[PDB]
């Protein structure tokens, strides 16, 4: 079908501040069905967002209407830009102006990914009837939780600093007459983003005269907020998502630094609504299936036009009341790794999932690859403990997992690079016989000790290959402070055993025969998450110099059966 596009439409918020949008409208007569994107990162660079989403330009021509609308503050919108504070109360003044209009039907539907994701939660829980259905890929409803912090209480400090960067560079290159510090900004900018570990390793870590300057929220918000406060209570939308009856196709990547949120938010709403789940194993800012170290075939690279083909689908049947357009669209899509195939599934967590532990053990000492430490489904006979010195100065490098802009494109890394720290405990199973299916949320439980009244323990699983690959699956954090809540964090006592639990988030591998199941043991993972001071103090204000090392030890035996809970699937 044939359409039009009208630039910079203003539709006027409850405050009177305009915002701008692009409106795609179809060349028929009558009001058609709707899809809204909310964008920070200027509406018209459609090209920047949609190849990590939808070739929707197909929807336009088979007669849906596409509204994309430059958020608060940014580009051709009028007024001042706060992440997430506005977005609830613009998308729904804004989705109440699109019902209003000549050419809407009054079925609107979002679609879009990671802030355009967000953006769609902070729409859905509006009350808005109009709204009919949402598709937030690789989002969250839980902004502390994801990206900024997350379940274990540690900061996402390499993700905070590389959106922050980010950001700046637009708020600059789009300016209503550039500044003489412009040309400046941008070059500490660009260094910020080619080493976001260097920028995060400065302390205090709450002085930013850049990030702070260009967006005082980084600190005012962010940092300033380490407990997960009303502040953060405010913009998050988890909560709500129970209450709600809106269908959601929600889209999700193993190495996605919003993995753990987008899955919970499918739990959130399934039962209440027609929700589908898609998950690759793609990381924020690669899609490809291709990695340094790990290829998942060219089946892995994200199906954009499948994608397309199931959106329309979805929307047909929320939008337009095609009550048959989901007839065989699975409820749930996933990227198996390991046998590297995509494969259907009636429901998330998938039904017939086995929690199984598998306990750490082994004789003598866990430390590094070639330590001892052994991973079996039965209890260690042997009460024994491993440990290790964990010294802020010098964290265990972060690789791979769920990192977002420091070296964010290889979230199957190889792990062997860090094999040799002492601070690095790795606990392995015998070579497989026979391969095990891990498909699920994973989780750890420890007991453990330390010298000091607060520190952190790591934990992440890894699929060790033949050919000596170490390639990370999941991993997870739990600062001390915050084992038994976010919210009202409390001291430990130093050589005190406590039992702890560690959010590993998710994943999907089936670990053939001849690979080991392995899980590495630390209490550092940087810059993934900030490091932690062992001090008890506030850790983004504190020195380097004020900050202490710590001794700390895992627990393992019959007394304390530290281990990894996996969600074993036989078929």
């Amino acid at each position: 079908g044939n359409y039009s596009v009208a630039s910079n439409v203003m539709v006027p918020m409850r405050d009177g501040v305009r915002l701008a949008v692009d409106l795609y409208r179809p060349d028929a007569d009558g009001p058609v069905p709707v899809l809204l994107v909310r964008n920070p990162y200027d509406k018209f660079d459609v090209f920047a967002w949609s190849t990590q989403s939808t070739n929707w330009l197909e929807f336009v021509r088979d007669g849906y209407a596409v509204v994309i609308q430059d958020t608060r503050g940014l580009f051709a919108s009028e007024g001042e830009f706060v992440p997430h504070v506005d977005d609830e109360a613009d998308a729904e003044d804004t989705l109440s102006w699109i019902l209003e209009q000549a050419w809407c039907d009054g079925n609107v539907g979002m679609f879009g990914v990671a802030y355009l994701g967000v953006t769609q939660w902070q729409a859905a829980v509006s009350g808005v009837g109009g709204l009919k259905a949402i598709a937030p890929s690789m989002a969250s409803a839980d902004l502390y939780r994801a990206p900024w912090y997350g379940p274990g209480g540690a900061l996402s400090v390499e993700a905070l600093l590389g959106w922050s960067a980010l950001i700046g560079t637009g708020l600059i290159t789009s300016r209503s007459d550039a500044r003489p510090e412009d040309a400046a900004d941008f070059v500490q900018l660009a260094a910020i983003l080619n080493d976001v570990a260097g920028a995060a390793s400065v302390t205090p870590l709450a002085e930013q005269p850049l990030l702070g300057r260009l967006i005082p929220w980084v600190i005012d918000q962010v940092v300033d907020h380490p407990d997960n406060d009303e502040s953060w209570q405010s913009i998050s939308l988890f909560e709500r998502l129970g209450g709600l009856a809106t269908p959601a196709l929600i889209t999700a990547g193993w190495y996605d630094g919003f993995v753990g949120e987008s899955l919970r938010t499918f739990v959130a709403v399934k039962d209440n609504a027609d929700a589908r789940l898609v998950v690759g194993p793609w990381s924020h800012s690669n899609l490809t299936g291709r990695n340094a170290d790990r290829k998942f075939g060219i089946a892995a690279t994200y199906p954009i036009q499948e994608a397309t083909t199931m959106h329309k689908a979805f929307f047909d049947r929320h939008l337009r009341g095609e009550t048959d357009a989901l007839a065989g669209v699975p409820k749930v899509r996933l990227f198996v790794m390991g046998i590297d195939e995509w494969r259907d599934e009636t429901d998330w967590p998938l039904p017939d999932t086995a929690y199984t532990p598998f306990y750490l053990g082994g004789s003598g000492a866990a430390n590094t690859s070639t330590g001892g430490g052994t991973l079996s489904t039965s209890i260690s006979g042997t009460e024994s403990a491993d440990t290790y010195l964990y010294d802020p100065a010098d964290p265990v490098p972060s690789l791979g997992g769920t990192l977002l802009f420091h070296n964010g494109d290889n979230g199957p890394a190889d792990q062997r690079p860090i094999h040799d720290r002492d601070d690095v405990l790795c606990y392995s199973t015998e070579v497989l016989t026979d391969p095990v299916e891990v498909t699920g949320t994973v989780s750890a439980r420890l007991f453990v000790s330390s010298s000091a009244v607060d520190t952190d323990f790591t934990a992440k699983l890894v699929d060790v290959f033949p050919d000596g690959r170490a390639i990370a699956l999941c991993d997870g954090i739990v600062r001390m402070r915050y084992r038994e809540t976010l919210v009202n964090p409390t001291l430990i006592e130093a050589g005190e055993i406590y039992e702890v639990a560690i959010d590993m988030l998710a994943t999907s591998n089936v670990f053939l025969p001849g690979h080991r199941i392995m899980v590495q043991v630390s209490s550092s993972n940087f810059p993934k998450y900030d490091r932690n001071s062992n001090t008890g103090g506030v850790i983004a204000r504190e020195q380097l110099e004020e900050m202490c090392t710590a001794v700390n030890r895992i627990h393992r035996g019959p007394e304390h059966p530290s281990h990894i809970v996996l969600p074993i699937i036989k078929r």
